[PDB]
């Protein structure tokens, strides 16, 4: 309508039914866009996005469409604080649902949500799009238990110094490769290294990577040229796959269009 863009949600639209939790801008809830459509709506906290980076941003993202990517809807810019509108998933982060020991996951559902990310990934790569902070607690899993890769490039817009920062509190430091944390060398083999490192959480039904390490010891583990094991739940084909994306030299790693391959062909082996 009148005094919107092609990226502007009225919030006028929205119905807040639940809240679902707090992640890095704040409370985000669970409600309907004209009263039919499942959304989830981040309320940015005050001081904590680059907003006017993010709203020239929202745009290219908007278009980032693909099944296995919680999709962006929309802003709502005309406000303080602005809302951030994408799509819903039911079953919550990634991370809580391979903790829940319920499920009694088969190997076999544990490399189809690796495809799910590796899907996701490979469409940001084609896009020459990074994701920035590839981890299971960066992914969500809907009501019919397809896991999504969310909040990608959002890192950018963040302002907390404990986040950005290599040595920082809140750094990914568990999911980084030698030269980010060395060089901040970021690049598509950052993603990369970040995936098999999700990959390890997967079929660790979400331990912590390096779980007996701080971030400190894990840096120089790292650095070292040490690696995780293998999880007692990937076969030797999976564990290669996910040991690959920890080569030393970034260029020695593969893109997300061969582990897709790779990924298949496991499928294929372990049907
Ligand atoms: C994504 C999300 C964030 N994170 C962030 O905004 C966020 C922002 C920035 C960043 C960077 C910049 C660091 C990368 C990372 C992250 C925070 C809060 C909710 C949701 C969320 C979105 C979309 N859909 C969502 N669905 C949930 C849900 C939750 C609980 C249950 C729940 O209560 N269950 C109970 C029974 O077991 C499992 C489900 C069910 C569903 N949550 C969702």
């Amino acid at each position: 309508g009148l005094g919107y863009g092609s990226w502007e949600i009225d919030p006028k639209d929205l119905t807040f039914l639940k809240e679902l939790g707090t992640g890095q801008f704040g409370v985000v809830k669970y409600g309907k866009w004209r009263g039919q459509y499942d959304v989830a709506i981040k309320m940015i906290k005050e001081g904590s996005m680059s907003e006017d980076e993010f709203i020239e941003e929202a745009k290219v993202m908007m278009n980032l469409s693909h099944e296995k990517l919680v999709q962006l809807y929309g802003v709502c810019t005309k406000q303080r604080p602005i809302f951030i509108i994408t799509e819903y998933m039911a079953n919550g982060c990634l991370l809580n649902y391979l903790r829940e020991m319920r499920h009694r996951f088969q190997t076999q559902q544990l490399l189809e949500m690796c495809k799910d990310v590796c899907e996701a990934m490979e469409y940001l790569e084609s896009k020459q799009f990074l994701h920035r902070d590839l981890a299971a607690r960066n992914c969500l899993v809907n009501d019919q238990g397809v896991v999504k890769v969310s909040d990608f490039g959002l890192s950018r817009y963040v302002l907390d110094d404990e986040y950005t920062s290599s040595v920082g509190s809140k750094f990914p430091v568990r999911w980084s490769p030698p030269e980010v944390l060395m060089y901040s060398k970021f690049s598509s083999k950052s993603d990369i290294w970040a995936f098999g490192v999700l990959m390890w959480e997967i079929y660790s039904l979400g331990k912590m990577p390096y779980e007996r390490f701080t971030n400190s010891e894990t840096a120089e583990h790292i650095a070292q040229g040490l690696r995780l094991y293998r999880p007692h739940l990937a076969s030797e084909k999976v564990y290669t796959i996910m040991y690959s994306c920890w080569h030393e030299k970034a260029d020695e790693r593969p893109t997300f269009k061969i582990l897709l391959s790779n990924i298949l062909d496991v499928m294929d082996e372990e049907s």
